[PDB]
C-alpha cells in the first residue's frame, strides 16, 4: 500500500549543485562584505536559506519576517576574510581545511556564528596538539 | 600543518533547517502555484536554490542571470497538487512516500522535472508489481 524510498546521499548531491550555483553567482540573494583591520575587504555572494540552515547566527540574522527585495549586503567585522570563506565553504561543503597557525582565528568564527561542529572540532585539535 | 575535518551529516541536519524554514514560510522566494483539471488549487512556497538543487528543471527555471526582486509566482499545470507535494518533500528531506496507486502520478511528475532518483525509484517498484 504505502510506497516509500529515500535516497541516501541526495543532501550531498544536493548541496554540490548548491555549492556550484554559489561559485557561480546564481540565485545568491546576500552578500557578505568583510573587513578585517589591515586586510583588504573581500565580497562573499551566498544564499540566506543555506547559511542560516548551517549557522543560527544567520538564521536568526535573516528570519525577521520580511521578503527583502533582492539582495542585502551584511557588513562583517571582527574576522577575518580568510576565515569567512572557510566557514561558508563548510556550510556548503561540510568540510573545511586550514593551517595549524589559524586553527584558533576559525574557532573563533565558528563561535561568533555558532556553527558547533566546527567549535567541537578545533577544540579537540587544540588539545591535541597539548604536550 | 595542514588540517582538515569533515562533518557527516551535515547536509542531513542543514536540510532539516532548510525544511523547517520551508514549513514556516521564511527566506522563501518562489510560490508554486499548483492547477490541475478539477482538483483545487494550491500554493507551495520554496527556497529556489533547493529546488534548483533537486531538479535540473527548476534549476534551469530559475537560472536566467538575473536577480528578481522578492517573491515570484511560477504557474504550474499538468500535475497533481498531491504530486508536487511530495516532490518538494523530497528535495527538503531525500524522501518521499505514497500510495500504490499514485505512485504513477510521482513518477510522471519525477520524469516532469528529470528527478532521477525518484523516477529510478518508482521504475523499479512498477515492475516489481508485474506477475
Ligand atoms: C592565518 N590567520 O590570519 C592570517 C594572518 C594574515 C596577516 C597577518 N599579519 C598581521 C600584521 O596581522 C597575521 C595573520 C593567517
Ligand atoms: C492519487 N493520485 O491522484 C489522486 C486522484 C484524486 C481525484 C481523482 N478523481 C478524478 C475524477 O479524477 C483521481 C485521482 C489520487
Amino acid at each position: 500500500r504505502t510506497f516509500s524510498y529515500t535516497l541516501e546521499d541526495h543532501t550531498k548531491q544536493a548541496f554540490g549543485i548548491m555549492n556550484e550555483l554559489r561559485l557561480s553567482q546564481q540565485l545568491c540573494d546576500v552578500t557578505l562584505q568583510v573587513k578585517y583591520q589591515d586586510a583588504p575587504a573581500a565580497q562573499f555572494m551566498a544564499h540566506k536559506v543555506v547559511l542560516a540552515s548551517s549557522s543560527p547566527v544567520f538564521k536568526a540574522m535573516f528570519t525577521n519576517g520580511l521578503r527583502e527585495q533582492g539582495m542585502e549586503v551584511v557588513s562583517i567585522e571582527g574576522i577575518h576574510p580568510k576565515v569567512m570563506e572557510r566557514l561558508i565553504e563548510f556550510a556548503y561543503t561540510a568540510s573545511i581545511s586550514m593551517g595549524e597557525k589559524c586553527v584558533l582565528h576559525v574557532m573563533n568564527g565558528a563561535v561568533m556564528y555558532q556553527i558547533d561542529s566546527v567549535v567541537r572540532a578545533c577544540a579537540d585539535f587544540l588539545v591535541q596538539q597539548l604536550d
